[PDB]
């Protein structure tokens, strides 16, 4: 008898939901679904994911991740994939713990360090404040790459306020030495013509990464931008469907692919996207926008994949922006030294969810009958 | 007129939506069936905050902007919740103007030819032949759809030989004036799909629905290109950019959006219009007798490229126990094989108070 999945448990609040899997012999692993409306994701997982997993071989993640999107074929898109990513990440943890190895080792890497870029999420902050803040971060933690925001999120061509973009790009560049890589993200702001003009201005100021210039669901628009520019154009964080990834990569719509491990549905599906990209010659620089487990999943992936991109996205926002990210874990795995994060040799994900966070969570369980 | 309150009334299968304006006018619609109590929570948390306080008559603004406000949730549930709001706002306008929804969208009250649509793979070919003959005798249907293959079957039939037998068995049981349609529900790869479709063509079948994984447009396109029988699809497609591509590709002969899975009337009319420009008929998917069949009836009374018939589920209580007693007066009477859109304002139905009383209710109110 191979180990079977006996119980699937969730521990949630509106923001974050952890997933705990237990086998019929008592071994466990912990994962997490995508943050945001996590309490709803939890319900989807019990209702639409768990019925297909209970009683199944616990080590056969490929079966589950392959079959459940077809069992629930009337539900294409985000919520199902978010729920599946919780089960997948918990199962990889379970395996790591069984084998006594970190997830990066199971998927072909080794523990060690990863270059991080400090990622700013605010469009609210003035250019001068953002330059100040990033400079202080560079001094304190040693970051040698940063990402800041331009345009307005799905802004249909409009900036956050008049002139913010023209100001911020050279203000940050001025504050930072040429040894510091600068990245920007437009959050689907521009049509292609405008996106190209903005991109030529980025190229005048030593910016090296241009993320989501156009509505992300319009591949042709993005492809027009990639083709017209020299700056690397990057995208993919909201793309949760493998057939969509195959199409984006066939079209070479971007220079760099940026799946989000939780939005895409877990490590297994992310590894398939990274391989598709590797076959086409494209680096994979995953999206990780907060300090829930999404960052640590990404750290393990970047230690492993042959076409890992240049750095880990590492959110530098504090408690005003992500108050729900504080005290998720017994010990933070996110200490940065000399601009680098570290994957340790601890088994599985190598973290423990805070008992203080768990006491107050909404718990739900599905058990194999 | 502004949207003051958005209410849902749900169980696990069906959730109705009631919108009230700040001057007290109301309209009723429905989200897509299934996990409907999860869809209700999505509606309150991710749709209603963008609608409260907004002009009640401007449905275009809402259905256009909400998918962008919630761009982190591409896919089904957001769209299911949006269709609840859209259909209730169309009923509200219909009631305000004293007109059925079909008149608001350029059509007229009247009849629609229906096809009796079987959902079962369980049933033997002879039993399906018997049940359908009986339905033709009783109700006058002159078209039927039945199932072949297995749902998302990866090339396997429901049991060996079911498909080879059912196709000629139903064709032999039905007068030549009865049209026969099939649905493979994503069973086949293209090569197998072509071989099956060559058999359908030789056996008087005239409509071949979803031969391949719906998500693989190039596979379906290969089948459409190899066959003479009309290939059809679209019921799970809820993204307009995906519809654009499907149509531009001519991946199918006939598009079959589902008004509720796609996100309501305004969005389905955009799809229908994209199809009309590419010269494709639109024969929407409607698989149960919740309000989705009545929405489709009004759309087919109005759209210039309406396909041949309305999909009309012929399943009973054993398959859809949850659809009984939804409405005070059923809009679903069939005479001589046809459904009827009446001149009653809006959708022309009222949700049963007996169903409402046991529903789970939730409200979002403009502050
Ligand atoms: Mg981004
Ligand atoms: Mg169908």
């Amino acid at each position: 008898q191979s180990m079977k999945i006996a119980d699937i448990e969730t521990f949630a609040n509106e923001f974050v939901c952890f997933v705990k899997v237990t086998t019929d012999s008592g071994e466990t692993g912990w994962g997490q679904v995508a943050p945001y409306y996590a309490d709803i994701t939890a319900q989807v997982l019990h209702r639409q994911v768990a019925p297909y997993a209970l009683g199944k071989p616990a080590l056969d993640i490929d079966y589950l991740v392959d079959i459940i999107p077809e069992k629930e074929h009337k539900f294409p898109g985000s919520y199902l994939r978010r729920a599946l990513g919780g089960l997948d990440t918990a199962l990889w943890d379970l395996r790591g713990r069984l084998e006594g190895k970190p997830v990066c080792e199971l998927i072909g890497g080794t523990p060690g360090t990863v270059r991080a870029y400090g990622s700013s999420m605010k469009r609210d902050i003035t250019p001068k404040d953002e330059a100040a803040r990033l400079s202080r971060l560079r001094d304190r933690f040693g970051f040698d790459a940063f990402k800041f925001r331009i345009g307005a999120e799905c802004g249909r061509g409009q900036d956050e306020w008049p002139g913010r973009t023209e100001e911020i790009v050279p203000t940050i560049r001025a504050a930072m030495d040429d040894s510091v890589a600068l990245l920007v993200d437009a959050n689907s702001c521009y049509g292609p013509e405008q996106a190209i003009e903005v991109g030529k201005m980025l190229e005048q100021n030593g910016i090296s990464h241009y993320e989501e210039p156009c509505p992300y669901w319009e591949y042709e628009q993005t492809q027009q931008v990639t083709n017209a520019l020299s700056i690397d154009v990057t995208g993919g964080e909201q793309d949760c469907e493998l057939q969509n990834w195959r199409r984006m990569i066939e079209m070479k719509a971007v220079d760099i692919v940026q799946p989000d491990i939780c939005y895409l549905g877990g490590i297994t599906r992310t590894l398939r996207v990274a391989e598709m990209a590797h076959k086409a010659g494209l680096p994979c620089t995953p999206h990780a926008a907060n300090l829930s487990m999404v960052t640590l999943f990404t750290m393990h992936l970047l230690r492993a994949i042959p076409n890992a991109g240049k750095y880990l996205e590492f959110s530098i926002e504090g408690e005003d922006y992500y108050p729900w990210q504080d005290d998720l874990f017994v010990a933070s795995p996110y200490e940065i030294v000399d601009g680098k994060a570290t994957v340790t040799d601890l088994p599985g994900w190598g973290v423990e969810v805070s008992p203080t966070w768990l006491e107050t969570s909404a718990h739900q369980i599905s058990t194999w009958q």
